RNA sequence: UUAAUUAUCUAUUCCGUACUU
RNA sequence: GUACGGAAUAGAUAAUUAAUU
C-alpha cells in the first residue's frame, strides 16, 4: 500500500500512461475531477485541428493536437502542472503502379499476446519484392513494412 | 473501374488503469 | 455504477494521392 500521495509521486510511478487517465486518479485524492471539453473541431480530413480545456476545481488549461487523443492528452499535461504550483504506403503504390508491376499486398504474420500492449508484424508484397515491418497497430505495421520496401524497391 | 492515405461519429468484441457499490 | 486509455471487426460522413477508362 502507501499513505500521504501526491501528484509528484506519480511521474516516477506511473508516467506511461495518458495524463488523462492519470489525472484523474490524483482527482480522487483532492475529491477534484477533471472535466473534459472539446473547443474546436475544424479542418480538411488531413490535417484537422483540435483543441480540448480540463477543469480541476478552481483551475482549467488548454491543449491542442491533429487529433482528438492529441488534443486532450495536450490538455491534461497542461493542468497538472498548476497542480504541481510523407506517406511511405502511397509513394510505394505510385512506383509500384509506374514500374508495370502489380498492386501491392499486405498480410499479417505475427501479433503481440496482451490486447493493452498489442503490436503486429506485417509483409509487403510486390511483383518481385517482399519485406517486413511492424507496429502497434496493423495500419501500422504496413506503414512500416512500406518504409523499408520504398528502399528495396528504389534504385 | 481498381489501389492507397487521413480525420470524426455510432455499434460490437478484447484488454489495461482509477474511483464507487 | 462512473471516468480515462490501447487493439480488432462492422456501418455512416469527409478530404487527399496514384493507375486505368
Amino acid at each position: 500500500g502507501g499513505s500521504l500521495p501526491s501528484i509528484e509521486q506519480m511521474l516516477a510511478a506511473n508516467p506511461g500512461k495518458t495524463p488523462i487517465s492519470l489525472l484523474q486518479e490524483y482527482g480522487t485524492r483532492i475529491g477534484k475531477t477533471p472535466v473534459y471539453d472539446l473547443l474546436k473541431a475544424e479542418g480538411q480530413a488531413h490535417q484537422p485541428n483540435f483543441t480540448f480545456r480540463v477543469t480541476v476545481g478552481d483551475t482549467s488549461c488548454t491543449g491542442q493536437g491533429p487529433s482528438k487523443k492529441a488534443a486532450k492528452h495536450k490538455a491534461a499535461e497542461v493542468a497538472l502542472k498548476h497542480l504541481k504550483g510523407c506517406n511511405p504506403v502511397g509513394a510505394l503504390q505510385e512506383l509500384v503502379v509506374q514500374k508495370g508491376w502489380r498492386l501491392p499486398e499486405y498480410t499479417v504474420t505475427q501479433e503481440s499476446g496482451p490486447a493493452h500492449r498489442k503490436e503486429f508484424t506485417m509483409t509487403c508484397r510486390v511483383e518481385r519484392f517482399i519485406e517486413i515491418g511492424s507496429g502497434t497497430s496493423k495500419k501500422l505495421a504496413k506503414r512500416n513494412a512500406a518504409a523499408k520496401m520504398l528502399l528495396r524497391v528504389h534504385t
